[PDB]
């Protein structure tokens, strides 16, 4: 007659590739459908269950390595038996639920997998970003191995406990899915779960390799394809989306927190790479989104300067230049940055050429006229010394 | 009765990776030896023979691709017939050299190599960075396609036509190198020769993604296994090597030059790395070579943090950390730097802790007891945020 309600609980894991971190991912578990694999996860996150594998432990994800990687379906870890301490080819075979004890352990030598448990929510692999259990192959052999899909995986039907969803840190798990692998999906890299636990919002979403800073309204996912606010062919709001993004940037470029201006505007780049429309589809959106991509390869030769990325700068100016109809003042910025960072570089050749070129292209320039001087007396300089 | 002299002439390549400068390869090819091949090479570089393929153009690998990259082999360029214009499935199979003419071209309409001409100096290819012709596969089917080996490769002996090396910019081979490809060794990304020439040394050697600045008697290659400076158990010279990169770094830090700062010291780790003796083989390098590691991760962490890396930073400072029998003095250093780091990524609780063993390792520490109440009233603020 009575029920008792408990919300789906939320956990965290954060990923560091190498000891260099990358970001957290916080996932919902679904408490409901799947209460014993729910239960044995939130545990290994919490970290408070006594080991039965070693005398003065605690089972948990902590430490524990991202152990397969395939692009395009899946990422697995949480072979907690060999995967997280030092020296072995047998990472991968092992693992161990909340529910083992340490009789099964001693008494089974041969097997690697304690505590195996029942198969539940044994349903459809739709959406990327699904939490399910690994298993031996057969019916009720969960324990501690999991994967979060990347991809729709229907393969995986009726064969996997489906237990949870990414929430946030969607683009940590595209980080790991794009990871350089062996032919068995094994990583190059060492991508570990440098901690784990129980989550609430108070404690955050750190990101360190893309910006997740919700100034100026970006509430958008990293990746775009992976956002959820708008259809992918609604033109208008991706064009919102991408505009919000570029503004978003420009606060921190203000801020100056220049790198992750530099990340937002790499993402609003993405946006418009990802959304924008053909001529013939939709003509005004497709001139207005040629427009702010314009102005957003003129952003990213600025910031990476400022970054000492003489590269980056070089690279988004030259996308810049090679685009069609660009307008003189835009092509006179390109130029001018462009040099600017070839001057670092001490490329003088290649800077004064470009500070030439801004000359015929904004002739009315001001600092320009000296620059080219600048320049023109760093090769004479050079000159000199080759002579002496 | 009489010969006269003429040099093995210098030939360059900049590549560019996705419109991205890496950097420039600067081969020297064996006159004497392979004349023809040489011609060959030199005037594709020099881009100044009319071409047989189209009207109003030269032949030349100027915007050219590496269309296979195979590592611990080699990498391959030069189908100027299909690998440099837009829109084939067909890139690969096409090859034309300065030989060719618009009779050949015009009659044999099944085939797309032309000006095919003789093997010379058919030898075996023992070191990296030897440059050699690709060919049909037959005697005598050299056109303009080539690879630089990166490895011994006994499998083409006898079968290739060697016509040079490779004497500046090694790395930039091996950055190529290491491009992700697909099962057919064709890479993901848009490698490019993005301009070619006959090179002499007044025109330089750029390079975009580590930093071959002589400064301070850095004569040393970026890979230090590709160094030929000193034998690879000479530990005396090789600490000597990291010793004088790491100052290199410093003089570059000096200048707030912090990107090739950091390049140098990344070097210098390079360094350590491959050439360390275990305690048993040298006791005293040993220490010596441990003792420089410690060094070089405390001015990673300072360095990177200057370039808004932050999450490099707190790797490195973490390396340091967790090695054995750090200097109090040292530890107190990294949790500092490791501390600042995450204080601008706004990881208040991260922060705060590390500054607290700052303090437990240095307690004369001056500024820290400032920074910890800082770091306290960021966490207060933080907390009415919440409450409001």
């Amino acid at each position: 007659h009575h029920h008792m309600m408990i919300q789906d609980p939320l956990v965290y894991l954060d990923i560091s590739i190498d000891k260099k971190p990358i970001g957290r991912i916080v996932c919902k578990l679904f408490r409901e459908k799947a209460p014993k694999t729910t239960e044995n996860f939130y545990k290994l996150c919490a970290g408070d269950v006594k080991s039965p594998l070693k005398d003065q432990q605690y089972l948990s994800y902590k430490g524990n390595g991202f152990h397969r990687v395939v692009k395009n379906f899946m990422i697995q870890a949480g072979d907690i038996v060999f995967g997280t301490q030092k020296d072995s080819s047998s990472v991968g075979k092992g693992g161990c639920s909340i529910y083992a004890d340490k009789e099964e352990v001693k008494t089974d030598d041969e097997s690697f997998c304690y505590g195996n448990f029942e198969d539940e929510n044994l349903g459809e692999f739709v959406e990327p970003f699904t939490l399910g259990m690994a298993n031996l192959g057969s019916p009720n052999t969960n324990n501690s191995q999991f994967f979060i899909t990347t991809y729709a995986a229907p393969h995986l039907n009726g064969k996997h406990s489906i237990f949870g969803q990414v929430v946030h840190g969607k683009s940590v798990v595209r980080t790991i899915e794009n990871c350089r692998v062996d032919s068995d999906g094994v990583p190059e890299s060492d991508v570990r779960i440098s901690d784990c636990g129980v989550w609430e919002k108070t404690m955050g979403v750190p990101l360190y390799n893309a910006s997740n800073d919700q100034i100026g309204g970006d509430v958008y996912e990293e990746y775009p394809d992976d956002d959820t606010h708008f259809g992918d062919d609604d033109f208008g709001k991706a064009l919102e989306a991408a505009n919000i993004i570029k503004e978003s940037g420009t606060l921190l470029f203000k801020k100056k927190d220049y790198s992750n201006a530099f990340f937002k505007y790499r993402k609003s780049l993405n946006y418009i790479n990802e959304y924008m429309p053909e001529p013939d589809v939709d003509k005004e959106r497709n001139i207005q989104f040629i427009n702010l991509k314009m102005k957003i390869y003129l952003n990213l030769s600025l910031v990476l300067f400022n970054l000492e990325r003489y590269d980056d700068a070089i690279m988004y100016a030259t996308y810049l230049l090679e685009m069609d109809n660009v307008p003189n003042r835009d092509q006179a910025k390109a130029y001018y940055r462009r040099g600017n960072s070839y001057l670092k570089k001490k490329r003088l050749d290649e800077a004064l050429q470009d500070y030439i070129f801004c000359k015929e292209k904004n002739p009315d320039d001001e600092v320009i006229e000296q620059r080219i001087e600048y320049v023109n007396r760093l090769i004479e300089e050079n000159k000199e010394k080759t002579r002496k």
